[PDB]
C-alpha cells in the first residue's frame, strides 16, 4: 500500500483533488508513495506568499533564525533512521550511504545555525582622499528576497539542505521544486519546518511540479535568485531564460585523480580511490571518473584497484553490507551500458564489470578510453572509472584539465611543489590533496569552473549569494 | 577645425591602417574634433584570441608587477591631468570643473587598485568540523576569472572605464574594452598609457570602438569569462539574457530620491548639497537626485531656497571655468527631456523653474507634484530635472522613495538617530547617503543597485571580487610523517 | 545545617585528602554551607607541571573535539540549572533572579565558545609586495599560547570564570584556575563537569583555592604563558608588574557614568534601565552605573521618577523570588560603603534616599552633587549607590563622564544621531552603551577598558585572541617544479 | 675630519642649543664623524607633554592626511637614497650593499603604512545571539592608544625605526623616540623629513638621543600608553617588568636554526641562501642563521660547499661595493665573539674556518659539533658564526631546533609536503621559512617571537594593532521609530 504524502503551500500541508505523483522504491520498482502535484495556481500562490513573507523574514532576530535551524537539527536527529530508510527507498543508495547523507544534512543545518548569528558587517573609512573628507561608511548585508530552489535526485536531502539551510540562516523566503523521482526527503523537511513557530507564515513552499509549469521557477520576476543543482544543459538553458534574477548553478563534472605516490600507503590509497570511483554508485557530480597513475606505480595500482573493485557487494540497498545499489532507473543503467560498449568499441580495454542487470550496472574499470568516446568526454554518472598511465606530472595536470567540466580534482603526492603546482594549475573549484576528488566538507566552498556551474555552495558561501550589500555613507556624523 | 587622428589598441598595440573612421564631436560646438579608427570583425576576433593567449602570463605576474602597472597609470594621469580634463569636457560636454573632478577620481580609482593588487588575501580554514571530517584543513585562494568583456558608458568616459580596467589589472585579468562611440577618447588615452607599460604582457588589453554590426561579440563570445557593462537598463538586461555561460556585472540607471527631514548642519549647506544632487553632471548620472521629498514643516523654506539657487546656476560653454551646467550629450537627448517635462506639466505637474530647451541645452528644471502616470516620475530622466514633493509622515516618505522599479542610491537629511537607521534598514537601494544627497560616491565604496538598477557592485575591491574565482585546497592529514 | 564537603581539581582529578579546609558561608545567613580543601604549594607545582605536560595533547585535539567538550558543558549547565543558580545565590548573596540570569549567560558564553572553536581562521597572504620579495607567499595560522593562569572574582563566580575557561578550551590551552576563596563552589561545579568529559586530555585543567602564602605562584610562575585576571585594580596592576615574561590580560574596576539627554523610547523604559544599571547585582559590578548625568530640562522629572522607583526596590533574603537587592559580600564591604556615603554627605552631598546599613545590607542609595574630593565620586563604590548630577551642556557632560581614572563602560540616552556618534568618538571607555545604562554586556561583545580599568578584551572571540600566537610559514617559490 | 653637527627633534622642532654633545663614530675608521645634542631631563619632560597635547589633533586627522604624511616620507627617502645609505654604512659599519637594501626596505615599510592608514576597518556585529539580547547590535571601531615610547636598536638604525614610526603615523599616535646612541643619525634624518610635513600636528614627534641617567623615562613614564622596544633581551624583559600600567611590545634576540633535508631547487642556490643567512649583516641580526642542521646523507657535500663559499666572502671597508662583511659595532663586541669561539673550540667544537679577530672585525666562522655547555650554542652570538651539526632523524632535528630559550624564526629546506607542514606545526617560533634560511623577512609579514625572543608582532598592519584600542557602540533598538 503506497503512503499518501502532503505537499507544502505557504507553510501549510496541502492535498485536495491534485493529480497524484507515484514515487517508486528504486530496488523493487513498487509504488511506495503517492505525492500531490502542484497546479499553476499553487505555484502562483506560493510565490505571492513568499513575496508577502519577505518583510517578516527580514525582521526576524538572528537568534530566531538560529532557533529554526536548531529545531531542524533536533528533528533530523530524532527521525534519523526513518529519514535514512526513506532516502534509500526513493534514491536506491545503500542504507550506509543514506545514513552518511542524514549525518551530513545535520552538519549542514548545524553550520547554518552557527552562521545565522555571525552575519558581520564592516565599518569602513571613506576619507581616502581630501575630496572625501568627513566620510565614513557602515556596510551591512541584507536578504536578497524570495529564492527559487530546484534540487536534484542524487542527494535528495543534503543537496536540498545546502539551499534551504542558508536561506533560513539569512532570512530569505523560498519556493522549492524537489526532483519528481525523489521528493520525499524534501517533504520530510517540509513536515519539520511546518511545525516551527518562529518561521513566518508563507516563508516556505515545497512543490513537485509538472513539465508544463516547471518554467515558472526559472522565469518568474518575483524571485530574486534562482539556485539550481542538476543537469548542465538544463541549468545553462535556465540561466539564459532567467531574466533579471541572480543565478547560482551546481552542475555536472568529470573529476580526475592523479596518483603520483601512495599517501600514507597503498592500502589507504586503494581505499580512497575505491570510495571516489564508486561514490554513491558514481551517481555524484564529484564521482572520480578518470584515474591517472604514474608509470612506476601503474601495474601495482591497477592490480590492487581492480581486485578491490571485484570485492564490492552489489545488491539490495537496504542490506547493511551492500556497497553498490541500483541506478536511479533502468534507462539510466541502459545509457551507462551503451557508453561502456561504445568505449570498448572505440579502443577501451575492459578490466572488470561492464554488465547490466535491470537497473544495476557492475562496478566497471576501463583502460585507455579515447576522447572520441562519450564515457571519456561526458559525465558518466555511473560506477565507471577510466584508468590511464602517465610519465610526466605536468602532462597529467594538463590531461586532468582536458575537459569542459571543472568541479573538483584529486591528487596523491608526497612532493610539496607538486601539491601547490596542482592547486595553482588545476582548472577546478576544489583540489583534494591526498584523497580522491569525491571528498566534500559541508562548510567548504563547493562549485566549479567551465560547464560545472557558477558560484559556490557550502553554507557561508551560499549565504553570500542570498545577501545584498548596502552601505550607509555618513557625512560628518558625530559633529555637533 | 582639423580633427585629431587617434589610434585604437589591438593586442596592446596602436593600430590605424585601412580602417573606417568614426567621428567624435565637440559636444558644445558640434565640430568633428577627432577621427577614431573603427575595428573590423577580424580585429575583434584577433583581440579576443590575444586576450585568451595573454591570460596565463597575466595570472603569472607577481602582485608587485600588477601594482607597478597601476602606479605607472597614476603617474601618467597626473602628468597629463589638464590635457585629459580638456578632452573629457570636449567629448562629453561636461563643465571643465566636473571634468577635472573626474580625472581626480580616476587617479583615486587607479591608486585604490594599486594598493588592492598587493592585498588579495586567502583563508586558512579548519575542515574538521565533525568527527567524519577528522584530519582535514583547507587553503582558500582567489584566482583571476580570465578574459573580461568591458562595455563602458558616455556620462563618465574616464572614471567608469577606470572602475572596470583598474580592478582587472589589480587581479591579473586580460580584457577587451568597447568604449562608448560618442566618447572613446578618454579610453584611448588610457590605452596610450598602458601601451607604454613593459610589465603588462603582450595582448593583455584591447580598446576598440566598434560599429553596431560587430558590437554583439562583446555579449555572446564564449572566450570571455565575464561581461561587465555600465549603461542603459534595457540594453544591459538584454545583454545579460544573451551572454551565454559567462558571469555578468551590470551598472544601470536609477531614479534616486532624497528625504529632507532636517537641515544638516544648516539650511545653506542642505540647499547646496541638494543642488549638487539635482544637477550632478547636468543630471546625466545614474545617481542624479531626481525626486525630492521635503517634510511639510520645512517645505516652503526649502522650495524657495532650492528654486532660488537653481535660478543662479550658470548654463553655457563647458570650457568656461564658472559654467555649472553644460549641454546634454545630443539634441535628441535634450528633446526627449523637453517632451517629458511638457508631459509632466500636462498630467498635472506644476513647473517652478526652467523647462525650456536651446538646442542640446535644457534649463535646470524643478516640477512640483508630478503623478506616477508621467514618464518624468516613473522613468530615469537623465537630465537637469528635479521632482519636488511634500510629505507629512516619515515612514510614508521612505515607502514613496521605494515606490520605483530602480534601486541604486537614496539620500536622507536627518538629525534623528532612529530615522537614519530606519532609512538604512528599509530603503531598497545599494547605498543610503546620510546627510548628503544620493549623488555621492566614494571610489572605494560598494556601488551598485537593486531592482532594475543592475546586479553586483563596483568600487575597486568589490569589482575585483567579480573578477576572481574561489579555489580550495582540501588537505588530508598534511604534516603527518 | 551540615556543610557540604567539596573536592578540588588537580590535573583533571578530584582531590581531597588531609588538606586544610576552607569555610564557604551562605552570604545571607552567615552559616558555613561548604567545606573546601585548600591546595598546598606542592599541589600548585603538580598542577602547573600537568598543564605543561598536557599542552601538546591539547594542541593536537581536532576542532570538533574542542567543540564536543564545550557542547557537553552547555548540556550539563542546562541539566543542573536550578542546582547551580541556588549554589550561586548562596555563596555570592545575589538574588536568585540574578543568579538564574548568570547561569543563562554562562550557557551563552560556553555556546559562543563551542561555535568559535570550529572557526579559528588563518590567512593566506601574498608576500611579493616588491621586486626583492618576488616568489614569496605566506600562510598565517594561530596556535595555542600554552598553559594559562586564571584568577577569577567573587561578584560573578560562574560567568567571569566561563569568560576565561570557555576561550581556553575553544583554543586548546591547558589551564590552572585560582577561584576566589569567598565564592569557589561555582568554579568547582565547572570542575566536576569537565572531569567527566573524555575528549579533554589528562592534566588539561586544575581548579585550586589557594593560601595567601602561595597565591603568588599564579603571577610569577615561568611555566605559564598567559595571566588572565579579573578583580581589584591595585592587586591587578601589582600582578602585571611582577608577572615576568608572560602576557597579561586584566579586567579591573570601573566608575561608570550615564548621560540622560532624552527618554528612549519613553520615561518609564528610561527609569527602568537606569534602575537596572544603578542597582545591577546591588552595585557589586565592574560596570555598575555609579554616576548619572541628566540634562537640566529633564532633571526634576528623572530625579522624582528614579528616586520613587529606588524606594520600591525589595531588599532582603536573596533566595526569595521577588527580592531585587541582596546583601553585600561581607559586613565590612557594607561598612565601607556606609562610610563613603557618610563622607559624601559630609563633603556636601545631598542624600535623596537610603544610605543606612543593616549588617551586610546597604539600602539602595541616591546622593545628589557629590564633589570629586569625596571617595564615593573619585573611586569605585561597588555598592547600591548612584551619584546624581545635572548638566546644561552635552559636550561638558561627555568631558565629566571622562573625568575619572577608570574607563570600562559609559551609557547614553539620546534621539540625536550626532550626539550618539560624538559620545562613541569621545568617551574614554571600551564600550559605549546607546539607549541603555552602562551595566549592559553581551557575552560575545569586546569587553574591557582603558586607563585603570585594565588591559585587553574579554568576550569569547576576543579572549581567544589573547590565548593564541601568530605563526607564519614564509614560502619561497612553492609550486615551482 | 670635522664632525657634522646634527639637530635633535623636540615637539616637532629642530633643537641644538647648549646641550652636551654625543659623538657618533665611523664604525670602520673609528673617527668622530658626527656630534649630536643630547636631550636633558627637561627636554624629555617637554617632549612627553607635547605628545600628550598633540594626541587629540593626531586622532582628529583624516585617514588621507595620515596617508599624505607617509607618502611624503617615501618621496623624501627616494630623493635622499644614496645620502641615507652612506650615512647608514658610516654609523653602523654594514656594507654599502646592505645599507642600500635597508633604505629600500624602509621605503617599503613606509609605503605599506601609507596604504594601511586608509584601511583601518571596523566591524558591524549582530548582538541578538539569544532571546535575552533581542534588539541589540554593535559597531566595533579601533582608536589610537595614545602617546608611544619608542626605543630602537643599532643593527637596523633605519628600518627598525620605520617599523615603529610608520605604524604610529598610520594609526594617528604621537610618539617620543629614543634612538640607539651608537647609531642615531638614521632616526634624525627621518626627523628632518617629518619636521617639514605640514599635515603632521605640532608636538606629534620627538627624536631624542638620551644619556644613561635619563633613559629610564622611556620605561616608567605614566603619560605613555605603549612602550615598543627592539634590542637586548635582558634589557627588554627588565623594561617590561618596570613599565607600570602601559602595554609593552618587545622585539628581542634569537638563536635561529635551519634544517637542510634537501637541496631546493639545487645545491648552488641552497648554499647561497645558507651563506646569506649565516652571514646576514655579519650575523648582527636577531634572525641570523646561527645553527645549521644537515641530513647525514647530504652532510659532507653541504659542509664542503658551504665552507668553500664562506672562504670566498670579502671582509673589509664597508664603503667598498664588493665588501660582503663589514666590522662589528665595536671592538668589545668582536672581542666577545672571539672569546665565545675560543670557548666553543675548548669545549670540543671543531673550527672549520675563521675564528680570528682584527680590531672590530671577526672572520666568517664555521664551528662543527659545539656542545650545549658552550655560550656559542646556548646564547645569541650576534656575529658571523655558524654552528654546523649532522642529524639522522628529521623529528629529532625539529626537536633540536626547538632546544633553545629563544624562538624568533627557523628555516627548513625540503621537497617533502609533510615535513614542511610538520615543521610549520612543531617549530616553536613566530616564523618558519620554507626553502630559504631563517634570515628572511618581508616588511608586511607578522614578525616576532615566542619564549625569550619577545612579545607581540611587528610588520606594519600587526604593529598597528598594538597601537589601537577596541571600542564597541552597543545599540539598543536603534532604527525603531
Amino acid at each position: 500500500t503506497p503512503k499518501k504524502y502532503n505537499i507544502f503551500l505557504a507553510s501549510k500541508p496541502v492535498d485536495g483533488d491534485r493529480k497524484w505523483l507515484d514515487v517508486t522504491n528504486k530496488y523493487t520498482n513498487d509504488v511506495a508513495a503517492k505525492v500531490p502535484q502542484a497546479t499553476h495556481k499553487d505555484i502562483d500562490d506560493a510565490i505571492d506568499a513568499a513575496v508577502a513573507a519577505a518583510p517578516a523574514m527580514a525582521a526576524m532576530g538572528a537568534y530566531e533564525r538560529k532557533a529554526v535551524l536548531e529545531k531542524v537539527v533536533a528533528e533530523l536527529k530524532n527521525r534519523f533512521e526513518e529519514i535514512a530508510q526513506t532516502l534509500t527507498m526513493e534514491s536506491g543508495k545503500p542504507i550506509k550511504d543514506a545514513r552518511g547523507e542524514v549525518t551530513r544534512t545535520i552538519d549542514t543545518f548545524q553550520v547554518a545555525a552557527e552562521e545565522s548569528v555571525r552575519i558581520y558587517g564592516e565599518h569602513i573609512p571613506l576619507d581616502i582622499s581630501a575630496r572625501n573628507k568627513g566620510l565614513q561608511g557602515i556596510v551591512k548585508k541584507f536578504p536578497i528576497g524570495p529564492v527559487s530552489m530546484v534540487s536534484p535526485w542524487n542527494f535528495p536531502l543534503n543537496l536540498v539542505a545546502h539551499k534551504v539551510a542558508p536561506a533560513i540562516a539569512v532570512g530569505c523566503p523560498f519556493v522549492l521544486k524537489p526532483a519528481s523521482r525523489t521528493p520525499l526527503s524534501a517533504l520530510i523537511l517540509g513536515e519539520i519546518l511546518h511545525k516551527i513557530e518562529e518561521l513566518p507564515l508563507g516563508a516556505f513552499s515545497i512543490l513537485p511540479v509538472s513539465r508544463e509549469d516547471a518554467d515558472m521557477f526559472t522565469v518568474d520576476e518575483r524571485f530574486k535568485l534562482l539556485t539550481f543543482t542538476g543537469s548542465g544543459p538544463i541549468g545553462w538553458d535556465m540561466k539564459a531564460r532567467a531574466g533579471k534574477k541572480k543565478v547560482v548553478m551546481e552542475l555536472g563534472g568529470n573529476a580526475p585523480c592523479i596518483v603520483d605516490d601512495y599517501v600514507p600507503d597503498l592500502d589507504y590509497t586503494i581505499q580512497r580511490l575505491i570510495n571516489g570511483g564508486f561514490y554513491q554508485g558514481g551517481q555524484s557530480c564529484i564521482h572520480m571518473q578518470r584515474l591517472y597513475v604514474h608509470e612506476r606505480l601503474y601495474d601495482e595500482v591497477k592490480e590492487g584497484f581492480v581486485a578491490a573493485v571485484k570485492k564490492l557487494k552489489m545488491g539490495n540497498p537496504f542490506e547493511e553490507d551492500t556497497y553498490l545499489g541500483p541506478m536511479i532507473s533502468e534507462s539510466a543503467a541502459k545509457g551507462i551500458e551503451d557508453w561502456v560498449k561504445e568505449a570498448v568499441a572505440k579502443g577501451g580495454k575492459l578490466l572488470t564489470g561492464g554488465n547490466r542487470k535491470g537497473a544495476f550496472i557492475e562496478p566497471t574499470v576501463i583502460e585507455d578510453v579515447p576522447i572520441e568516446a562519450n564515457a571519456r568526454k561526458e559525465e558518466i554518472f555511473g560506477p565507471v572509472v577510466l584508468l590511464y598511465k602517465y610519465s610526466d606530472f605536468k602532462e597529467a595536470v594538463k590531461e586532468c584539465n582536458n575537459t569542459h567540466y571543472g568541479l573538483q580534482s584529486g591528487i596523491f603526492t608526497k612532493d610539496l611543489n607538486k601539491a601547490f603546482y596542482a592547486f595553482e594549475h588545476m582548472e577546478v573549484g576544489g583540489v583534494i590533496l591526498n584523497d580522491s576528488p569525491a571528498l566534500r566538507v559541508d562548510s567548504q566552498p563547493y562549485g566549479g569552473l567551465k560547464d560545472s556551474g557558477i558560484q559556490r555552495e557550502g553554507v557561508k558561501y551560499a549565504m553570500d549569494d542570498m545577501l545584498e550589500t548596502k552601505v550607509l555613507v555618513m557625512r560628518n556624523v558625530g559633529t555637533l
